[PDB]
């Protein structure tokens, strides 16, 4: 419905790295649960076995071809198609796959860039803020636990006009 991107990526667009994430960054958590709380998220198979459990108070929805998937707290759909019927704001939460396949599709991404380089095998598809407003950026707060330099994005596709 209101249909949204939420990741979080490096300098070279790396997402993660063997199922995990590469870093270790409590606050994008913190911004993960006050984004998505009350409303829907969709992730492929893989992010969700990752993760291994429903995130609470959200509803969690898995993209799989396995028809043998039942997972208490989790609603399965097994096509892309399905998306779109999910109501209210949908965050398409990862993984690559997914990202892949929506990036073209969704209204606007919530961004965490990660300002490092982290050895990864999977990745943000390319993207040009040619065709992106930046309709926010914030700085993270850096500490004690938080302690790799990360900037949230909210961007919002433009529209194509005449000039
Ligand atoms: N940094 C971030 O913000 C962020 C966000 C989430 C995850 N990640 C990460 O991303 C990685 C995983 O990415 P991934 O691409 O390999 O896996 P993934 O996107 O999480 O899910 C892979 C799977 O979803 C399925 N799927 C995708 N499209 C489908 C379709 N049209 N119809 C039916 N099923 C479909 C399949 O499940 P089946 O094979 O069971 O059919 C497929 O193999 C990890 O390393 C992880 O840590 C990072
Ligand atoms: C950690 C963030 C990863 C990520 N970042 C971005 N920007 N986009 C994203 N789309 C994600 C996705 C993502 C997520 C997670 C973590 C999820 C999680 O552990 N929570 N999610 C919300 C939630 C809701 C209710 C209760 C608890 C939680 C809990 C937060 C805690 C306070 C503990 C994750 O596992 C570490 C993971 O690994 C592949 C990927």
């Amino acid at each position: 419905m209101t249909l949204s991107i939420l990741v979080a990526h490096d300098l070279q667009r790396v997402i993660g790295f063997e199922n995990q994430l590469p870093w270790h960054l409590p606050n994008d958590l913190k911004h993960v649960k006050k984004l998505s709380t009350g409303h829907t998220l969709v992730m492929g198979r893989k992010t969700f076995e990752s993760i291994g459990k429903p995130l609470p108070n959200r509803r969690n929805v898995v993209l799989t071809s396995d028809t043998s998937f039942n997972v208490e707290g989790v609603d399965v759909i097994h096509s892309i198609e399905d998306i779109y019927q999910l109501p209210g704001h949908v965050f398409i939460f990862g993984g690559q796959t997914l990202f892949e396949e929506m990036i073209d599709k969704v209204d606007d991404m919530y961004i965490t860039v990660i300002e490092g380089k982290f050895r990864g095998d999977t990745f943000f598809p390319p993207y040009t803020f040619e065709d992106w407003e930046v309709a926010s950026s914030v700085e993270g707060k850096l500490d004690e636990k938080n302690t790799i330099p990360h900037t949230f994005l909210h961007l919002i596709r433009k529209k194509l006009v005449p000039r």
